[PDB]
């Protein structure tokens, strides 16, 4: 249910600290407010890449605000996946590049072999918030929200989280903050680090059980890079130095 180090080393994978807190947590929500440059898009890629594998038949989408945003995941996860597929000889990838659709297919042998049959497809496709209309379906064990604080919060309420539900999925949501929307909320529900600036209500807000929310500035996860980004804020807006770097929500 969790990817292991076993599994990073075929991956090619070394999680930061920041990664492996994701990786580790066993919440059904998982809340990720992090700065730019903090490795969002490859521990996502993954928790995708895992699932594919060893959940044959899973079913998963990455969702971002538009498909440019969500190829992004997405066309890790097909570089991660065709490669992995090598070392497990009962698996097939099928891939459908315009459609943003990844198929693993899971056979009852190796696939040389005669006769082999297939008995399970895991399957994984990227969507775009922006086109509401190819929201639909579907049974899902997990999803990817790519900068969720984008997404209208219509979508997840109406169009990702009723189908989660059915199977027990898990989400993980990662985003950008962009002030305090539903991103906000989410994150509040699973924030158990105590006070800290930029979080209104961090130390005195309550938790749910199934919410795990990490945080973490762009120097947070870089430290050498932090004079280079506190220097920009010669030419960068404060609110927008804040948030993409800070991961700091506030009211706009
Ligand atoms: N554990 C890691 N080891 C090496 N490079 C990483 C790691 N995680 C992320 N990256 C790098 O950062 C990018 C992936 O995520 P990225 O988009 O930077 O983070 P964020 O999504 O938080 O902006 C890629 O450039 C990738 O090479
Ligand atoms: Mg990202």
């Amino acid at each position: 249910l969790r990817p292991s180090d076993k599994f990073f080393e075929l991956l090619g994978y070394k999680p930061h600290h920041v990664q492996l807190a994701i990786h580790r947590s066993t919440a059904k929500r998982r809340v990720a407010c992090l700065g730019r440059q903090s490795g969002k898009s490859e521990a996502a890629s993954v928790e995708a890449v895992f699932e594919l594998f060893a959940r044959p038949g899973s079913q998963g989408w990455i969702i971002a605000p538009t498909y440019d945003q969500a190829e992004i995941i997405f066309g890790r996860v097909v570089e991660k996946v065709e490669r992995l597929a090598e070392v497990f000889p009962a698996t097939e990838v099928q891939l459908q590049r315009r459609r943003l659709r990844l198929l693993v297919h899971h056979y009852d042998r190796p696939v040389n072999a005669p006769g082999a049959k297939r008995v399970a497809t895991s399957e994984f496709r990227g969507k775009s918030a922006d086109r509401p209309d190819n929201l639909r379906g579907a049974t899902l064990d997990f999803v990817i929200l790519d900068e969720a604080a984008m997404i209208p919060f219509s979508v997840w309420s109406e169009a990702i989280e009723p189908t989660l539900s059915v199977r027990d999925g898990w989400a993980l949501i990662i985003s950008t903050p962009k002030g305090l929307n539903w991103f906000y909320e989410f994150f509040l529900m699973g924030w158990r680090g105590g006070l800290k600036e930029g979080i209104p209500n961090s130390g005195i807000n309550q938790t749910h059980p199934d919410f795990e929310s990490f945080h973490a500035a762009s120097w947070d996860v870089w430290p050498e890079r932090r004079e280079w980004y506190m220097e920009r804020r010669l030419y960068i807006p404060d609110l927008e130095f804040r948030q993409e770097y800070g991961a700091e929500f506030v009211s706009h």
